[PDB]
């Protein structure tokens, strides 16, 4: 917070009286079906340091949730994607560098609650034919609680160099059917991984038994779309005005599998099965503030 | 968030310092009951690398919630809206593009909490005869709960290409007469699909007996009204300055009958029986700045 | 959002830098009650498509809530306002067209918390004869627990179409002498429908027995103040620059009589008793930007 | 609260109606993966007494969270960042003085709650052969909970002097596998430090048995970027206007070892076993007002 | 609230259009570990009767959280901050006077919860033989609840005369090992006032069982930085106009020493053992505005 | 809310393009212990109807909490603040009159929750002997849960009149080592009203035997600072354009004594012991718009 410093709010910031050359590119790879597009903005404060260059990968990732292979009834696959990944590098050589970048990892709280209890107890008894029985008791009791809230995908900030900047997002974990959150490494030494399960014990065929997409979390079948922000310096004197940029948006895709072994589905997950890459260079002429390609 | 990066908040925006023509068009649908409506505005910002026009198709989409058959007192039919979508698109030849659409996939959140308590206890018993005995005891118990909010209607955003880009509300579950939450794949062996059921064992007639439309979720009845904005980007050295777009407004509805075996009602659902689609062809002029149709 | 798709806030709005000519209506009808009022403005933006208008019907619509009718103590009956209701309506052969309406269907959400609880138990028993017993036990626990809010009215949007647009304020339940919710179609076999009961088994006469109007809802008494909101758009090159609208303010009564079978009170609920309309007709002069009647 | 003195808001604060010359200096450090930056603002309001200038260490520190050796599966280590570091040091003849820095020690609250209950109880037990019986009892019950948040990680402010200020970000705990929380010095007489353990009794190789680096609190493998602020004043009339800081941002690491006794793996941790620091000098030059190196 | 009077907000404040002379002194006490600093801003406001003079006392006192004496294993010290102060004043002759001073007691609440329960149970018993056995009991419950948040450190302020006014920071309570909060005067007649203590029975060294600096709450070792204001108002008709100002810096320590007395471990805590006091002479001009020293 | 008239927010407002006088004074009253001050403004807008002049009675009251008298160890009293009061006055000749005045007595609510609860219970026990037993129950419960918060010390505006108006602190509960909230009238047949109690049945002296004041509330021992305003108009055409206000800030102490009976402390409390007031008398000029004395 500047205005805790006691220094006018807004005073350090930079982008006043100043005149911005904004920006459009947008491509989609059918191949991949990865709606990529870079939203870019050249600042040029004479009262800055560097020139400055604010990319913003806004783009989207498809979900590509289906069941790629069936065989009969008695078992079919799935892929589904693991993890969605978004990064810019630039060239060994080049002079350029990475400055700043918005989402950044954060640290998780959790709750925290202890308990205590003590009882006393007492009671007396008698009947018909005149006896008369009592009873005295006492308790103790000690309890923890913990509670905490966690995502279904978690975003991450790669280790960030001084050439490449990188984002991540990863599966944390899913409830299906209101049961219990499951995750990639999840067993039951019956039933196995019933992280895309319908029907534990259903009689239909091994296909139709998977967890149907609109029930799932919605990244898995209708994409991801990213928001990040990253700031690239060039110094004012360098002799080369002209940089090249690479931009990548690969997602990483899991195989579920489930087999039917005597009466009951068995499911099974093998991580890191294919992965999609889709990389763009663009070109940045900093002398006229525009990016092409 | 932009000051994030100590960049003076607004300064990456487009749209200072320029005038937008806005526009609007209404259409009713009497056949299908879509009152569509599209609200548009033409950004030409010098500062900027493409003219820019932005969508919003608000719109209405009625509901349709009614009994459409009865065959006496012993079964009758119901439709309801299953899922409202909409969607635009562009010719495959044209040289716009899409650049942004604002509701977007989000990623959910879960609560979690562990517990865990230790007991003790004694007591002493006594009675007239003087007899004396005691009890010692402990006891563990671990509890998992998991929490989370899940709403009646789920909207999503299909996978967007470049050309064309498309919403979808579809029907998560809901929660009748105060009971369980219900969904279209519920079944009960006994009654089955209780999702639209105004009595299990009422004696009234089928056709009489089903959920009144102002107890269920309000979209069910009286439709649901999008609010969905969408930026198309096109170069302003394009030799041709007109696009013509596509906008869908298909609503799909499924059919639910209560039968009377013996005693009680019995309750099924076949999803996706009807769908109705109602497409309007506008006409973009970017050299005038108006869509008209 | 409109800064979600970077665009400078407000950019897309309309009615920046001109003139608008508001204006207000203001007329009481006695038979009825319905203190009703319109406030409406004129909006010209020459950046704009077609010249606007917008009608907020504010107004007030009386309770009405009382004891009809008696018939000694042995029976007596109530009229309370079972459901609000206005809209607008233009002629058919009319030019303008309604384009929107603020307070709109929106999605509602409950909470969900599943709960698994496992217990471990033991205890050593001891007398004074030297007996020495034992006990070793465990239990399960399945939780399912649902929450969500509920509010006693509830205002609906009705299939609003291109000539005329209505809402809707209607009776969902309510609570009576802090004891379970009520509504109007709940049943009770042996009192029946308690809604508007003060005494299960008093003595008094079967008028005095009504609950007293400061204890229910202040709708039911006092009147509801509707706001809503509806913007009209006609063409600026049309021959006719004259437009006529009809405003409706109905009121929807039920008949509520309790009734002495031998020992307690019993509820009956007659729905939609009574109708009051009052509809008054409004003529627009766009050319002037007036509206007068 | 400025305000809360009846003082105008902002009117205290200092930078309005000057030109502040912002900065960057970004460099990377290889060997330590360290990808250091500081963000700089020279202000000179002339209605001050000094010369200002703030420094925003913003920067990024990688996590380093790998396992450094194996020893056939019988046992292996691991290394992980047990808390990260970053000051600013002054020269001890230097004029220059630290005034202010954002991040402080905050206090901590916890909530508190009390519980008290009385009980009544009463039976009538009796069976075929007439026999009647009775019971009479009574308890009471207290209670004391206690509850309160705990983060993973927990920064700190380190005694600040006039010449040198630093932070520092340690590890409070962390929860694995749903379990209760670890941290450094838990242990357990069986298992041991059970902190980075994937399974108590697998079977796996050694190496392979540790907690997934996405299962864990991202700040271990993805590093943390810290965000921290400190203004230095110069006066006016000093003789020498160059000034020289050093920045530093060690990193200490730990060793945890899990070994395999008999039939489950047992958990070490070894405290402050390695220490990275990457120390880089700049100069200041307050009348040219920019800081160079 | 101003604007609760119907007085436009923002009217009665003082400060508008007029320039204030803000400032800066930097001291630092080698000694006793206190970086005070004063940030201080004259306001004249032609509207206003008196002449203004702000004081904001920012500074840092240090923890000085450490144990000073060890002898053998047998028993060692501690010594740890009990409180923190501030305060200013004026000599008895001068003319200026305290006007205001921002953080101030403030009134605390607490959260209220009563309970009652009524019941009612039944059950049938049967075996083989054919015995019939009843059962029919009912219970009551009363239950109080009652919680508040209770920070560890409070601060307050001090009854202000017209000279002098100073602000105190005490210890409330702590939570160690996530047990029982302990405070001063906390008294086990086992194990004594176990506030800081790691083990209750462990065999390390006495020295070494102390709680690690890092468990405790962050005060105690890094120190407590105030944020404090505090305004002056001179006459402007005085003869003389220049004022001298004394500010202090005490902080309060006390001794805890842990003792083994035969198998456990024993605290003991001494309060108010010693006290560090750094006042310094400031000297202001009003005339000039600018306070030196 | 102004802007829910459609009225433009802040257009009723007073204050708009004028110039406004303010101005204070500080007196400090060593007797008493009453550290007075009130910030005036005068306020003449031309587009009014009178003068305003809007009184803000800031000061500060001291606590005055210590032990008065001690007799041996047999018994002491002690003086604690029951309640601050602060009030405005004018002669009753005069002709201004007060208006406004902002903390103003305002409404309180409570939560409320009602429970119902059905139980159903069957078991089947066997033993060796082939004997075989069954048991079938049932139970219901009720409950009713209140809860809502309650400060320690509780503002309230007198009834005001044209010519004066007060506030008033009363001491609502407090609570006292974590046990049940009490106050003044609060009695227990064997300790008496343990308001400020360290122990029951402790062996110190009893001067000693009293809650230490930081635990107390900090009102009891600090003061308390009153934030009070109010708003005097007076007509722009009277004869005499001087006025005096009177302002009296009265505290009431109370007397509770412990006693030792026999065994136990007993605890008695006498209240409105005490009052002390502070009034002085202030001159009020609206033709020259100052206030003086
Ligand atoms: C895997 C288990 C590892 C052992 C964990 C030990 C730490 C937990 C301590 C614990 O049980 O809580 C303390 C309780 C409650 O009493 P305290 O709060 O200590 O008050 C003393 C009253 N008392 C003598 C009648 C017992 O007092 C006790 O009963 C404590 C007795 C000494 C420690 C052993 C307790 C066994 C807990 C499983
Ligand atoms: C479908 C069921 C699959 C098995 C799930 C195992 C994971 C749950 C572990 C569990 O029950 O919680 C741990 C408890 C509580 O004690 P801990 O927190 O382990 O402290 C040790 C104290 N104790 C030796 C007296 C038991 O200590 C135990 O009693 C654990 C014993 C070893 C694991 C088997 C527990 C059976 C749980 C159903
Ligand atoms: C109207 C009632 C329709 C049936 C509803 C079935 C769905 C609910 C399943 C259920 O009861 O929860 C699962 C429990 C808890 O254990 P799980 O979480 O399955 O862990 C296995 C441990 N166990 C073998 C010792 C039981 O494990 C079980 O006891 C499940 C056994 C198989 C399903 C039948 C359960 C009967 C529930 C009414
Ligand atoms: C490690 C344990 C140290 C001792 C802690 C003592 C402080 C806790 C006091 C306590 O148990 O709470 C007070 C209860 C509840 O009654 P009160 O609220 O005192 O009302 C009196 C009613 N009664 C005479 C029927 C009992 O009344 C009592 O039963 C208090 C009796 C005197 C104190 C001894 C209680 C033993 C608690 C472990
Ligand atoms: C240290 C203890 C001091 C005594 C505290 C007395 C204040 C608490 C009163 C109390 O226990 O709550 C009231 C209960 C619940 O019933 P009520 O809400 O009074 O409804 C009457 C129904 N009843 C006749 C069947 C009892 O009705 C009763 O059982 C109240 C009977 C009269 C007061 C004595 C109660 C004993 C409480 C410890
Ligand atoms: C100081 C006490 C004054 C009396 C307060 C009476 C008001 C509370 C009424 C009450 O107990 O709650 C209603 C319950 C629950 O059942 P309901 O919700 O009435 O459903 C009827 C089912 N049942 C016939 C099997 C009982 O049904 C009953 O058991 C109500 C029976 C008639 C009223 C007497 C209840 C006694 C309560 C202390």
């Amino acid at each position: 917070a500047d205005s805790d410093i006691n220094i006018k709010t807004g005073t350090t910031d930079i982008g006043s009286n100043t005149t911005v050359k904004t920006g459009d590119l947008v491509t989609y790879d059918k191949e991949n079906g990865m709606h990529k597009k870079v939203f870019y903005s050249f600042i040029d404060d004479k009262n800055h340091n560097k020139k400055l260059l604010v990319i913003r990968t806004k783009g989207t990732i498809a979900g590509q949730y289906r069941v790629y292979s069936e065989e009969g009834a008695n078992k079919s696959g799935l892929a589904w994607p693991s993890a969605f990944k978004v990064q810019l590098q630039l060239p060994d050589n080049e002079v350029a560098q990475i400055s700043d970048y918005y989402p950044r990892n954060s640290i998780d709280t959790k709750e925290y609650m202890s308990t205590l209890t003590y009882g006393f107890n007492g009671n007396v008894t008698g009947d018909d034919t005149g006896k008369i029985g009592g009873l005295i008791g006492a308790n103790v009791s000690i309890g923890h609680t913990l509670k905490y809230v966690q995502p279904d995908f978690k975003t991450i900030l790669e280790s960030p160099t001084d050439k490449k900047v990188g984002w991540k997002v990863i599966f944390n974990n899913m409830v299906n059917q209101n049961w219990g959150p499951y995750d990639r490494d999840s067993w039951n030494p019956v039933y196995g991984n019933q992280l895309f399960m319908k029907t534990r014990n259903g009689s239909m065929k091994a296909a139709d038994n998977f967890l149907d997409p609109n029930k799932a979390s919605s990244l898995l079948s209708s994409g991801f779309s990213p928001d990040f922000a990253t700031v690239i310096t060039m110094d004012r004197k360098a002799s080369k005005q002209q940089t090249n940029i690479d931009v990548i948006y690969e997602r990483v895709r899991d195989d579920y599998q489930l087999h039917w072994t005597s009466t009951n589905w068995k499911g099974t997950n093998t991580k890191d099965k294919w992965t999609d890459r889709s990389s763009e260079r663009y070109k940045i002429d900093w002398e006229k503030e525009e990016m092409t390609n």
